[PDB]
């Protein structure tokens, strides 16, 4: 008894051309304290992220950057030793992600952030490196005193500003991206027009989980839209209106604070997973990056080198993504879908030239049938992104199977969308995703 909905392609109502290196992945700079981690020997996280994307962005920062410190002499506190960077030279290598490297702003030295960032340009090098970051949420400093409450966006701009200048004297060629926070109107707005001829881009944060007051994130409200996402992408659409600074959602999950068990760890973030990349893409976004590391409730990747990674429901929103790859998004409107609001649908002609669709039926009570028009092609295939409820935290399946070791995957189920006068139908089970490829 689904909900019949139609959709309609169009080639002529052209979006934003998603670039290869979309993607991307958000981590502890506490990691490179483990120069086992991010490491040509990593074998198997490597290939999770290859799997991701050919091109992607490891982005490495977050709250542990307060207290990691960079020891040029070294073979809660935590140090990167030369053997470290050295190391997550050659995962890059592996991986062909870009990086985006935070330094300590928080509590270190400028010196020593100098110090940092020219071991990081001599052995990561100018290619592979595409941002430093001067602190992760600076606006958020005084919730733990690493700054007094009157922190405020002058202050770090001094700060940022004495950082960027001893990098400069070391590094004079260093890249740099901020302020990595979320959109607001006190630091990252202000930040963007006073440094936008020192930056190459500006980083956002983005959790879908709203301030603790909030009723505790749900799944149905996790499918929902999110007003307030809304809001900060039109910020950052007139901050790049207005400065030149194209944006990158640097940090970002469903639920804060790690995760939030029910929610983060389960197949529906893998739904809106994979629409919020879309949704930014649509925007304008240059790319994203999930925060995960350890065996957290919303890591796309979990695991450790010595008991091995897996991919999390997370991660199949994010393969469905690379699945599609890259190319010009299209018009895609949806009709008669009141009674099924919560389904997205994306078109995207492809750099290969081919269309395609990814569509997230994020109604939890509610099939779909999809009345596809506006592509003509002799032969489309679906490729499903599955689970049994919406709330498991296994049972994942994106084209018929499951993610396997290193990333390992492909697909094992063969489906053809039924075509006649010009149209498609597909069908879609509530709380269900697919990927549509018209030959
Ligand atoms: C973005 C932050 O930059 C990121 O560090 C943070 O996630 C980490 O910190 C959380 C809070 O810990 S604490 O209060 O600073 O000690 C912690 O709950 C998360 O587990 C931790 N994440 C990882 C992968 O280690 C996240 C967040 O989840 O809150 C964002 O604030």
């Amino acid at each position: 008894s689904p909900v019949r909905v139609g959709l309609s392609v169009d080639a002529s109502a052209l979006g934003h051309t998603i670039p290869p290196d979309y993607t991307g992945l958000s981590y502890e700079q506490a990691q490179m304290a483990n120069p086992n981690y991010f490491s040509g020997a990593n074998t198997q996280l490597a290939g999770f992220l290859r799997t991701l994307g050919r091109q992607g962005v490891l982005r490495i920062g977050g709250n542990t950057s307060e207290y990691t410190f960079w020891n040029r002499h070294a073979k809660a506190r935590e140090v990167i030793t030369p053997e470290a960077v050295n190391n997550l030279s050659e995962f890059l290598d592996k991986t062909g992600w870009k990086l985006i490297y935070g330094l300590n702003l928080g509590k270190g030295t400028p010196e020593n952030a100098a110090d940092e960032a020219a071991y990081v340009m001599e052995t990561i090098g100018a290619d592979r490196l595409l941002a430093f970051q001067l602190g992760n949420e600076p606006d958020l400093f005084y919730r733990n005193g690493i700054r007094p409450a009157s922190y405020d966006f002058a202050a770090y701009a001094g700060d940022w500003q004495r950082f960027f200048t001893a990098i400069r004297k070391r590094v004079p060629n260093a890249p740099f991206a901020g302020p990595d926070t979320a959109y607001n109107t006190k630091w990252l707005v202000p930040f963007a027009d006073k440094f936008k001829h020192d930056v190459k881009f500006i980083s956002s944060h983005y959790y879908a989980e709203g301030p603790p007051t909030d009723p505790s994130m749900t799944i149905e409200r996790l499918m929902k839209p999110n007003p307030r996402l809304l809001g900060e992408t039109a910020g950052l659409k007139q901050v790049e209106a207005d400065t030149g600074l194209p944006f990158r959602l640097t940090e970002t999950n469903s639920c804060y604070q790690g995760g939030k068990q029910g929610v983060s760890d389960t197949f529906a973030a893998a739904l809106w997973a994979g629409d919020l990349m879309y949704q930014q893409a649509a925007a304008g976004s240059t790319g994203i990056n999930f925060h995960g590391g350890g065996y957290g409730w919303y890591t796309p990747v979990a695991g450790t080198p010595e008991d091995g990674f897996i991919a999390r429901p997370e991660y199949y929103g994010m393969l469905l993504f690379a699945q599609a790859g890259a190319g010009q998004l299209l018009g895609a409107k949806l009709t008669d879908n009141s009674a099924a609001p919560l389904l997205t649908a994306y078109a995207l002609r492809g750099t290969d030239g081919r269309t395609r669709i990814a569509l997230f039926n994020k109604n939890l009570d509610a099939d779909v049938e999809v009345a596809i028009s506006g592509v003509a092609s002799p032969s489309g295939t679906v490729l499903r992104l599955e689970a049994p409820r919406a709330d498991d935290t296994t049972d994942v399946t994106f084209g018929g199977a499951p993610v396997g070791a290193s990333g390992s995957w492909s697909p094992l189920v063969q489906e053809y969308v039924p075509g006649h006068s010009g149209q498609f139908v597909l069908h879609m089970r509530k709380a269900s995703g697919a990927l549509l490829e018209f030959a």
